[PDB]
């Protein structure tokens, strides 16, 4: 029923994701330095630190929008990949798969006690 319970999971959620070695590459923005041509590919950077701090400035209105973003890093790391064979993309893959097991939830929980303050 709680219209509100989707942030401190999203929160929580964000803090494994930090703790799991696959999401290293994926902490902060993509270093220009190490990737000169990184936005001749990439029109919209994203990053999990992004992510948390949009989170943490109530920046986010739902759960949807923050799935959204983390999907971004996601189709960032498919697009800029040379190979599906690439370190760094089959890292990306394995924290979608843990990333969409755990939103599943979150999403559904709010969609439905938004339709239930609808009612
Ligand atoms: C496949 C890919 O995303 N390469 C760029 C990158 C390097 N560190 N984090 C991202």
């Amino acid at each position: 029923y709680d219209i509100q319970a989707w942030k401190k999971q999203c929160e929580e959620l964000l803090n494994l994701i930090f703790q799991c070695e696959d999401s290293e590459p994926f902490r902060q923005p993509v270093d220009l330095l190490e990737y000169p041509d990184y936005r001749d590919i990439i029109d919209t950077p994203m990053d999990f630190a992004t992510v948390r701090e949009t989170l943490e400035a109530g920046n986010y209105e739902s759960p949807m929008e923050l799935c959204k973003d983390v999907r971004l890093i996601f189709s960032n790391s498919k697009a800029y990949t040379p190979s599906k064979r690439s370190r760094i993309y089959s890292m990306s893959l394995r924290l979608s798969a843990f990333f969409e097991e755990h939103i599943s939830s979150v999403l559904s929980d709010y969609k439905s006690a938004l339709r239930f303050h609808k009612r």
